């Protein structure tokens, strides 16, 4: 079991290393403060998959604290309502189930998702999340919710050579149900750079 947990875990965090470093596919949707978001067709499922990159104004383990998987999410995400952790299998590796709000004008109904997650640190300090999704027999479709589908994603923590530190994180994420294009084609950018704005705000709190 835990020869395999680790495993199908692994490859997630191995394919997100190799979304962090390649440079191609990858269109730009937009930018503007702190922030830079752009795309490509994902070879996970129809879709895309989305890379926000962004330096944000926090010690490494204040913006690691945020974004770790309970900890802190639930609070400043604004795409997050339910934060759960299930079956805590290793110090590192654990399945989660996160609940999503409403969404553009109330077209997105909420969305749960069922995530392994693995956390997996670096040699030059980096620490990253990595999350797929996973079916867990104690936590089934819930009334009320789409079961969302996250395809590999998550966050890398990168510091810098002074007192910040660099985020890049891919969203990877499959509405499912029953949604027109352009509608979720418009959602995840904006979602993207909501996020690090609403990232900012939680880091800003410890220094104040």
């Amino acid at each position: 079991f835990q020869s395999m947990a680790a495993q199908m875990s692994e490859a997630v965090a191995e394919k997100m290393l190799q979304y962090r470093r390649d440079t191609a596919g990858w269109k730009i949707c937009r930018e503007g403060n702190g922030v830079s978001v752009s795309w490509r067709p994902s070879v996970e499922f129809p879709g895309n998959l989305y890379r926000g990159e962004g330096i944000v104004y926090g010690t490494l383990e204040e913006v690691w604290d945020c974004v770790k998987p309970g900890g802190l999410r639930v609070k400043w995400d604004e795409n997050v309502t339910g934060f759960e952790i299930i079956q805590s299998i290793t110090d590192t590796l654990c399945v989660s189930r996160t609940s999503t709000p409403s969404a553009a004008m109330k077209l997105i109904s909420p969305r749960d998702f069922v995530d392994l997650v693995l956390v997996k640190r670096y040699e030059d300090g980096t620490i990253s999340s990595n999350a797929t999704h996973v079916e867990h027999p104690l936590c089934p479709p819930k009334p009320g919710f789409v079961r969302g589908f996250n395809h590999p994603c998550g966050c890398f923590c990168e510091p810098l050579p002074p007192t910040k530190t660099n985020l890049v994180t891919f969203f990877h994420t499959d509405l499912s149900g029953y949604l027109p294009q352009n509608v979720v084609d418009s959602f995840f950018p904006r979602s993207m750079t909501r996020f690090y704005a609403n990232l900012q705000k939680a880091v800003k709190q410890f220094h104040e």
